[PDB]
């Protein structure tokens, strides 16, 4: 829900920045603004910590979706961030918008 | 129709069929433009990125769609023995990465078309 | 204003006039200080051209470090809940060429929300 | 180097609107400067079985160095640091190589 | 050797067409020469000075930089300059009595514009 979300995030958004799309991942929230991808996660030994990882779109230097199998396929998203050897890795679970998120990442990363 | 491909212009890949199939993961502002076959795999050139589509595993049932934005291709290289027996190799270096993406270009692959096409999009 | 907005701003406030007078020998003639945040152990100085991150370093804390970070060098950044009681925050700034982030403590009571907004403003924009 | 001949021989991998401008031939390396990139062609050494064709757009050349090398510092060594790398591309410019020319040409293309 | 004219005589053949020498600083082991297009580090080594390197750093390749004060009297203030495409920073002692503040201002003028 973009409304509860804009209300929560607004104090750390730029003045002209706007929330445009959001996707619920397994443990993550993928928040697409006009300027950056914000990954909102639950960290810690339990789940008390919260992280907001701001990724400007020009920092997404390559990305990949890999599926395994024919029926009931596994799908995994990899997003490589400039300067990082390891990619961010996200399961595209039996519950995630597999195609939408790829189209959105493409839309923002390619411009 | 490989001979049809040779004999002038005709892409060896069915570009129309490929566009229909990839449509759900392409941007509304994005067009499929050219594609080359590397054995069972594909080098797909859109108006915005190179998409490497590789079938992996014994069955070829594990498929990766690896997208490289043209603006992120920093430099590139083909190492080749021409028509001596050996295969060629492509290296693509990507912005803010350290190691290149490495792809074998098996003998018979249109390595010259791939190179010229990369130059077209990576310079632009 | 919110009940604590005024105080949080004063808590990490620095006199820019005094700071400009002292930093001016190393600033470009076309450079102005715009904002500054005095956090727990670091002074974040936002100029029109770079973040100058100032802190004490050395084996016995006798050195002073002036780290100039042009805004174009900030590749990505993260803020996370920090501290045993989960009151504070930890900022990670990834600078171009460095695979490890600069890690900085931000304490509740200071302008933690403000500094995140400022980083977003300059790095994005 | 006959530039007209080289331009025709490289034409299959050049853009239609790309001009070959200058070329420098070393022992195992051929530095080709086009309007759009340096194509560094390395035909390798005595155990070589392939040729490397390395296209380096000028904007990827982030800094560079020439240093004296060899016995009595009569040869030179070129280092080209390229965007995204940790370590440079290293090439030997033996005495008799156009060391000053190559340096000036890189300055003209890589500065901006 | 910080005479800009002598540095021009030495560097002329490798300079671009409308490139001018503007400032030069003597460091402990090299020279930082600021041209209108690049920082050129000149290191002439040995007793005979035969081993020479010219390291050209376009100003856009200066990613970030840091100056740390000495702290104690047996140490120098230190400059680190991180350059694109090179993992390790360039590290240079800023010796007492030299233009320690000036070189920082110069780096900021050229790198930041």
């Amino acid at each position: 829900d973009l409304g509860k979300l804009a209300a929560e995030l607004s104090p750390i958004l730029g003045d002209n920045e706007e929330l445009q799309l959001a996707y619920k991942m397994v443990r993550d929230l993928f928040v697409f603004t006009s300027k950056r991808l914000i990954l909102i996660d639950k960290q810690g030994v339990t789940g008390k910590k919260v992280s907001y990882h701001s990724i400007p779109y020009k920092a997404i230097v390559h990305f990949q979706v890999e599926t395994a199998g024919t029926f009931d396929m596994d799908a995994e998203l990899k997003l490589w961030i400039s300067g990082q050897h390891e990619p961010l890795v996200k399961e595209l679970k039996r519950g995630t918008d597999v195609v939408g998120i790829q189209k959105t990442i493409a839309r923002y990363a390619l411009g």
